């Protein structure tokens, strides 16, 4: 998924 | 940009 | 920082 | 590891 | 795999 | 670039 | 200066 | 050895 900045 | 396997 | 699972 | 901006 | 600033 | 066995 | 198994 | 710029 994504959070804050990182998406993976 | 990604690199690796995440993008930022 | 560190936020969830990451280090940045 | 870490690599580029990210560690985990 | 990718560390540091390489892949190999 | 890319040579022999490593990429930055 | 060297990390992991590179040096330069 | 070395190759390039980098030893391993």
């Amino acid at each position: 998924x994504c959070y804050x900045k990182v998406c993976t």
